[PDB]
């Protein structure tokens, strides 16, 4: 496998499906990333998480660099190895987590360049620019001086990471566009980054409501060139993400259960003794030998095994929802899996 | 399968091995029995617990009365069927976890015969008789009074099962002897489980000092039935077990890792780089797959991983000490095995 190709199957509309190859696997687009705060999924064994269909995760640079640090992973071997996860890893650049041209420094530093070397000391396969994260809302001055400082810390990201061999030969690199909810300064920001270059194309600074969401969307994502994955940081609403891929996105990342009929929350008296699985359809290993009265009352007794049961059911829902996606692409009946996946989401 | 059926297969000196087959399934014995509290082995799905070797867990009756109620339970299709684990329950009576002959009121009532009717409604394989359980340390007045108020509520656990033939056909029943530190009451109490006739027989009332409860278990195993199983209640170090076993004792429950050099708290800063499994010898999957320095980062991080992980490994350390007790006893080499054990495990 090669360092890195994107290849797109099919299309329908603004929508797309295809598969990013990358040295340690296939990703699948559209995608879902499980989130691993501090070097784990939640409750979840990687093998667990696997068996949801998920094909790369998400690991938090601030959290990492914090605890057990970065450069302990490195000595360690890595962060797939310290964690037993094989398969790629996406890493942001801390950006939202954590001020001048340099860079920020806080309390429990970070700079482009400090960024991507931790990025590069945890092993990450896909790396994202560091960046600054506009606050919503913002004015046009600010969200314009933001976004312009953002651009500048995007070349010296991308400087960042093709100095460094090992990383440049083996990692892919992903610019992230800014410029709050302006049409102008999200297509000065595209532009910006097209110029410098990158292997993908990340939408920040969005999840202000949805339909603004979805309006910022509609004019922003054909600003990215076509060819590479685009992906929308912190989106992680089954409606959302539909929407979504309606409009060009390729990856998100990631007592409340999710149900094809809406979500749940577990916890409500009425399903006490309800000997029904969480979802009536969900293929996952919790909803085959579960019910939610068993799962009611692990998460009202705080029980550990009702998080584990909570969160391997969420997390295959989402793989299941990615998965009815990618097949409607390609059998080009999504617009139609979209209309019947709300009628009923929402009934 | 027999309802119950108890075959001592080989000796060495005070320790025996041999099955108990009952309808859902066989136990090894020496046992040891996982815990399940509030109808979960603590961070493990059952078939992990299976994974690691056990054959039979414990129920805890005063704490699904509790929550999640023992009638719903019932009601849902009993315990086996809500937590997913169809082999032998062994469920205790209440005793220990709770004043008058009739029996106990307390706030979050048990008698003799409510504890085996939710024993029943729970479904449980091995139900306990109901004991008032002595304090310690007892004066012999106090000790010998409440050791009779116990085998007066063991005629009455006998009477309560067997007019309940469901339970009767399907089940098993164990008395508890009781009698505190004191010879001559234990001789009595055996004597009194004996003229009702049980299934097993528990040792209740230790677990005071190491020293202490051999001396007691040294007289008291003895004089219980030597063809029915022995369980000690409430004493789960390695140690102990090894030390109980060759007293005759063939059934026990249960950041401190095991490990056949003696504990360690993976928490220790010494843990932070040890890219060691948590025990070289373990065939557990944890130690197949991750290091201390991991596992150490989890439990500090508070992650539910790092619970699950060390629940796993410290479950499949003692179902190894058993495994390595039953083979040992079969071979004719348990003195040995015991010795070679305590000079590692305390070197
Ligand atoms: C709170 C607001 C709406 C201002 O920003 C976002 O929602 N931003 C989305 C987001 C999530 N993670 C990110 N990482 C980085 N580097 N940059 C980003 O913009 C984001
Ligand atoms: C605290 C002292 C030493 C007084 O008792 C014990 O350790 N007792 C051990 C024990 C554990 N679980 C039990 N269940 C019941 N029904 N009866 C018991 O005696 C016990
Ligand atoms: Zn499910
Ligand atoms: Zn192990």
């Amino acid at each position: 496998r090669p360092r890195f190709s994107f290849s797109i199957a099919a299309r329908e509309g603004k929508a797309r499906t295809g598969t990013i190859e990358m040295k340690r696997g296939v990703i699948r687009t559209p995608a879902f990333m499980p989130v691993g705060t501090a070097a784990t999924v939640k409750a979840l064994k990687p093998e667990t998480v696997r068996a949801t269909g998920a094909d790369i995760i998400l690991g938090n640079t601030y959290h990492l660099m914090l605890r057990p640090g970065a450069e302990r992973i490195a000595k360690l071997g890595g962060l797939h190895s310290f964690m037993g996860w094989d398969r790629p890893i996406l890493t942001d650049s801390g950006g939202f987590q954590v001020q001048s041209e340099e860079g920020v420094t806080f309390k429990s530093m970070l700079s482009p360049e400090r960024s991507i070397e931790i990025q590069h000391l945890l092993g990450s396969d896909i790396v994202m620019a560091f960046d600054e994260v506009t606050p919503y809302p913002a004015t046009p001055s600010r969200a314009a001086s933001s976004m312009e400082r953002s651009m500048r810390w995007a070349k010296r990201s991308r400087d960042a990471f093709d100095s460094r061999k090992e990383q440049a030969e083996n990692a892919a690199l992903f610019g992230i566009q800014q410029g709050s909810v302006f049409e102008n300064l999200r297509q000065q920001s595209a532009d910006a980054l097209a110029e410098i270059g990158f292997d993908g194309y990340a939408v920040g600074g969005l999840s202000e409501g949805q339909d603004e969401m979805f309006r910022v969307l509609d004019f922003s994502v054909p600003m990215l060139p076509d060819d590479k994955p685009h992906y929308l940081m912190g989106v992680g609403k089954p409606d959302d993400i539909v929407g979504a891929v309606e409009r060009g996105i390729d990856m998100f990342d990631c007592g409340q259960a999710f149900t094809w009929d809406g979500p749940i929350n577990i916890r409500n008296a009425r399903f006490s003794e309800d000997l029904k699985p969480l979802d009536s359809e969900c293929h996952c290993a919790v909803c085959q030998k579960w019910s939610r009265a068993y799962i009611h009352h692990l998460i009202r007794a705080g029980e550990i095994l009702g998080a584990m049961l909570m969160t391997e059911h969420n997390i295959a829902f989402y793989q299941q929802l990615m998965q009815k996606i990618r097949d409607s692409i390609s059998e080009g009946r999504f617009s139609q899996f979209a209309q019947d996946f709300r009628a009923r989401y929402f009934a």
